[PDB]
């Protein structure tokens, strides 16, 4: 069977880091469901694209659990799914569970929100690294994409292709994330 | 003042190449209007992503004339730009005016659609450059941005940063767009 992706997307979420992972996972063979924070309504995001979600993340949450958790960033974006009491209990179950968590750019620091994953090596923006690291509770990294076990981070929209193929790898393997990866014209 | 881009968006369009451009050409300070071929309805994009266009491609005419028109890939959203009677007008015009005009993967078999450019060096996706070249009536080059005057094209979803990078200098300058670059952590 087919795996399973779960992006939460929140008014203010970088638009990049929402479409190029749930492109990019779509052609991997994964069903991916596009859940609204606040509902079903479009979601305008950090650059003003409008997107209109696949479900409320009450509904998506009842058609669970996912294979990868997936948190874009933009800061108004991380900081909707930080203050969100629906999105802890999404990623502590997922945590519990002992799910892949991928989040990228300013998301980790909704990781840093939820007690989620300390421990653990991120990275995260450049602009990110001191609110992700109050307090110590993570060791940082310059990696472009770092995966420590079950905690996937990345840093920023150039590093998106990056995120996405390290998501793909790790539910679907190598094979098919070059597989994925040709028609895409990366460098 | 400020430039201003007009991005096409016709059902089954690739929505990285549809974002990526829009999100970099507003970091650049770019006025973009998203408009939509169909009307104001959301749009069905390649991937199942949905995006709310600003406009109706009808009226955003209305309020034109645009410094840049922009067409995402995607095969069925380059057929339907192809097809349509509207995009050959908006694009005869720009071309009359000797304004840009940029097409990325299928996106530049629209222009062959429209014999828009005839004469010009072209890239486009590898899997579409037969299309193209049905003719002869342009170069084929295999560059990861293509720009021979005022024609502007790319090759695919992993050189969408590059295209909309190449933009942003040619309305803006050099200047703006390596200040929009570093933010976005590229390699």
């Amino acid at each position: 069977a087919s795996k399973r992706a779960l992006v939460i997307l929140a008014k203010g979420a970088e638009e990049m880091e929402t479409v190029i992972p749930v492109d990019v996972m779509r052609r991997a063979g994964i069903k991916v469901t596009v859940a609204g924070l606040a509902g079903k309504d479009p979601v305008q995001c950090s650059r003003d694209v409008v997107i209109c979600p696949d479900a409320s993340l009450e509904d998506a949450k009842k058609e669970g659990p996912y294979d990868v958790v997936v948190l874009p960033g933009g800061n108004l974006g991380a900081q909707n799914l930080s203050e969100s009491a629906a999105v802890k209990e999404i990623l502590k179950e997922q945590e519990n569970r002992k799910g892949l968590i991928a989040a990228i750019c300013a998301g980790p620091t909704a990781l840093l929100a939820h007690e989620i994953g300390f421990g653990s090596k991120v990275t995260t923006h450049p602009l990110a690294k001191d609110k992700m690291m109050n307090g110590g509770h993570y060791t940082y990294s310059e990696n472009r994409v770092e995966k420590d076990g079950l905690i996937l981070t990345s840093r920023g929209p150039g590093t998106s292709f990056e995120f996405a193929l390290a998501i793909v790898e790790a539910l679907n393997g190598k094979e098919v994330a070059a597989q994925v990866k040709a028609p895409l014209v990366l460098k």
